[PDB]
């Protein structure tokens, strides 16, 4: 079976034996002393420990192949003039088909972020949003896929005006540096310092104005757990805990021509159940129904209001506010730097395998 144009064939139909293409395989970097961690590539004790978890790595790879094919399709049609809703719905329709959506066993890990200009993250349109992608916009496309809760958190920046080319180059280089410096036993603060050092070495000129590129200090990389986008460990992107064997990380960096700090701005669109809250009995009818719709369709994965609308849900705002006030669901509003500033992002998911570091979401694009 061969892939169609536009893509419509599920990834598990292109690889029916269940063996999915590997991502970029990398040798582990040497420790702070000077001694290499490379021995793992040939360690028979690590080879057995890596082959035992083959099913897990394989689930990540199916989700990363769906991610690669979706984003290549998006890059062929994403154009100024389209509404943000049209872009998100078209990407998500393709994503559901290629991942072969199946309740909580396979699907979309989180809503399609399409944050514009000074807004760096967590903007997706709610219904009625008339926002249109502009020729001069700097759009961060951040979407996720999953197979059995193995999440691919991977993102890129879209532009149509070549004036942002050096800002894009700075963020791509800083993300690639964070990826190279990652490895088993490496301290998280050292990955951050290396990212910042590369990012700040760039100066850019946009519309007659100049800036030294700044990392967004309150945004960061993070460990990923099963059905848990952020498993608790933080990979700073500026200058105590160490990366461990078997862990999975989202290595992301954000560069800004503003203050390099993000604040909560605009209306909220992204929501996600608190992973640590157990069962809470609810009598309020609309609130109880919405919590049941959330547990059924999303569980601990993130969602957006547009995804409640497509399920036939209506009059849920107060019920959603109640779940938020109770601490059962947390809101994740858009995170924006100062007005007039520009932000860019590049993100990859990496597997800290016993034998090698796998940049599972790597493609021929980024
Ligand atoms: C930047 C910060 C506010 O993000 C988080 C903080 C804690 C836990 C999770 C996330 C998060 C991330 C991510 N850290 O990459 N991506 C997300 C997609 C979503 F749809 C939602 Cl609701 C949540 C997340
Ligand atoms: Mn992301
Ligand atoms: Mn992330």
């Amino acid at each position: 079976k061969v892939q169609t144009d536009p893509p419509s064939v599920p990834i598990c139909d292109l690889y029916p034996n269940g063996v999915f293409p590997k991502g970029q395989e990398c040798e582990y970097p040497p420790t702070q002393d000077g001694r290499t961690a490379a021995w793992r590539t040939t360690s028979e004790e690590k080879k057995a420990l890596d082959q035992a978890s083959e099913e897990i790595w394989n689930d990540f790879r199916e989700a990363a192949e769906a991610h690669r094919q979706v984003r290549k399709y998006v890059m062929s049609w994403i154009k100024p003039g389209m509404t943000m809703i049209e872009i998100c719905e078209k990407l998500e329709d393709c994503s559901r088909k290629l991942i072969k959506e199946n309740g909580l066993n396979a699907g979309l890990a989180f809503p399609t972020g399409c944050s514009l200009n000074n807004c760096a993250a967590h903007y997706t349109p709610n219904a009625g949003d008339t926002t249109v992608l502009q020729y001069d916009d700097i759009c961060k496309i951040d979407f996720g896929t999953h197979i059995s809760g193995r999440i691919i958190d991977c993102a890129f920046t879209v532009t149509f005006n070549p004036k942002y080319d050096t800002l894009l180059k700075a963020v791509k280089d800083a993300t690639n540096t964070g990826i190279k410096c990652a490895g088993i036993d490496v301290r998280l603060c050292d990955v951050g310092e290396a990212i910042q050092e590369v990012m700040e070495s760039y100066e850019v000129e946009i519309d007659g104005k100049t800036y030294q590129v700044k990392p967004i200090r309150n945004l960061n990389g993070h460990s990923i757990g099963q059905y848990r986008i952020h498993a608790g460990k933080t990979v700073p992107i500026v200058k105590a805990t160490r990366m461990e064997e078997g862990e999975v990380y989202a290595i992301e960096t954000f560069g800004s021509t503003g203050k390099g700090v993000v604040h909560d701005d605009m209306e909220c669109s992204h929501y996600m159940k608190n992973f640590d809250v157990g069962h809470v009995p609810i009598r309020l009818p609309r609130t109880k129904h919405l919590l049941n719709v959330i547990n059924e369709n999303f569980g601990t994965l993130a969602f957006c209001r547009r995804w409640l609308d497509r399920l036939g849900e209506s009059k849920y705002l107060m019920a959603l506010k109640n779940l938020c006030d109770l601490g059962i669901v947390d809101p994740y509003p858009p995170l924006c730097d100062i007005k007039g500033s520009y932000t860019a992002q590049f993100e990859h998911t990496i597997l800290l395998r016993p034998t090698c570091k796998e940049v599972v979401s790597r493609g021929d694009d980024y």
